[PDB]
C-alpha cells in the first residue's frame, strides 16, 4: 500500500468537517434526515482520520524537536475534531425529528452565506459539464456541497460529476450568488 | 431601546462562528497574534450573543409548546458555541507563540476551500469601490473576511467598506478564485 501523508491526511479532515458543518445546516433547513445520516458517517470518518493523523504523527517524531512539531498538529485537529462533534449535535436534532422554532430556517435562509436548492433545467448551459470543468466554486461563488439526484444522493461530489437536467443542487454561497445560479440552472442566462 | 429579534441574535451567532473559524486559519497561516486576538474578542460577543438567546427563549416562551421550540433553538445555539470554542483554541496556539509544523501553513493553502493575502495596487478597478458596490463574494466566490490597511485591520468588513490602493484583502476561497482576485487587484483584468 502507498503510504498517506500527514498533510493529506490533515487536509482531508479540514475540508470534511467544512463539508460537515454546511450538511448540518442543510438537514436543518430541509429536514432532511438522509442529509443528518451523512453528517454521521463523517464523524466516523473524522475520527477514522484523527486516529491516523495521531499514528502517523507518533511514528514520525523521534526527538523533542520533532515531537514539538507534530504536537502543534494533533492539537488543531483536536480542535477540528469538537467542530465536528457539534456539526453531529445539529445532525442528531433532525435525527430524532423535533419541531424546529421556524427561525432556525429562515435564520439558515437569511444569513451572510446560505444554503441555497438549485433545480437544473434542460436548457441550462450547465447540464452535461462536469463540476470541474465547470469550477463553479471558482466561478459563481457557489460552493456544490450536494446534489439529489432522483431518489438517490451525492455527498461532496467531486470534479468529475457531470451534472443532468433534473438534478437539485444544494448550494452554500451568498444570497445573490444563490439567485445568481439559479438563473443559469434556468437557463435564464446563458 | 429597540428590542432585538430572536432571529437576528441567532444570525449573528451563526455569521461570527463562521468568521471567528476563518479568521482562527487566516491566524494560523500568518502566525499573527493580532488576528488571533480578535478570535478571542468573538469568543466573548458569542457567549454574549448566547446569553441574550437565552434570555429572549426563556421569556418569549410560557406554554409547553412554545417552550418546545425555542429549545431547539437554543440547542443549536449551544453547538454553534461550541465551534466557537474550537476556534478560540486555535487562536490561542498562536497567541502562545508555538512553532507551527510546516505542514499547517501548506494545509490552509492547499485545501478546498484556502485563505488568501490579496494586494491591491493602485490600477486595479476595484479601487475606490465598497464591498457592497462590488459584493465580491457573489461576483468572485472570494469573501473577504479582513483587510490589513497600514497599521490597522478591519475584521469583517461591512458593505460601506471602501478600498484603497495598498489594502491588503484576506480572503477566503477556493485557489483559482483567490488567483483570480488577485489578477483584478493587480489591474491585470479591467
Ligand atoms: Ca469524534
Ligand atoms: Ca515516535
Ligand atoms: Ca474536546
Ligand atoms: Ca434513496
Ligand atoms: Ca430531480
Ligand atoms: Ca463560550
Ligand atoms: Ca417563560
Ligand atoms: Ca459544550
Ligand atoms: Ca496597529
Ligand atoms: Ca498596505
Ligand atoms: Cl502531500
Ligand atoms: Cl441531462
Ligand atoms: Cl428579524
Ligand atoms: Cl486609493
Amino acid at each position: 500500500y502507498e503510504p498517506k501523508s500527514v498533510k493529506e491526511i490533515f487536509i482531508e479532515m479540514k475540508d470534511t468537517v467544512e463539508l460537515m458543518v454546511d450538511l448540518a445546516y442543510a438537514s436543518l433547513l430541509f429536514g432532511d434526515k438522509e442529509i443528518a445520516e451523512e453528517v454521521l458517517e463523517l464523524e466516523e470518518r473524522i475520527d477514522l482520520l484523527n486516529y491516523q493523523l495521531m499514528m502517523h504523527s507518533v511514528l514520525a517524531a523521534r526527538n523533542v524537536k520533532e515531537a514539538e512539531q507534530v504536537i502543534t498538529i494533533l492539537q488543531i485537529a483536536n480542535a477540528i475534531e469538537d467542530i465536528s462533534n457539534a456539526a453531529g449535535d445539529l445532525a442528531k436534532m433532525v435525527l430524532e425529528g423535533v419541531e424546529l422554532h421556524p427561525v432556525i430556517k429562515e435564520t439558515i435562509l437569511e444569513g451572510e452565506e446560505i444554503i441555497g436548492k438549485i433545480q437544473v433545467y434542460p436548457e441550462s448551459v450547465i447540464v452535461g459539464k462536469t463540476l470541474g470543468e465547470l469550477d463553479l466554486a471558482t466561478n459563481t461563488g457557489v460552493w456544490i456541497i450536494a446534489v439529489r439526484r432522483g431518489k438517490r444522493w451525492i455527498f461532496g461530489p467531486n470534479e468529475n460529476f457531470k451534472i443532468r437536467a433534473g438534478d437539485v443542487l444544494i448550494g452554500r454561497g451568498t444570497r445573490t450568488s444563490i439567485d445568481h445560479l439559479k438563473e443559469i440552472a434556468r437557463g435564464a442566462i446563458r
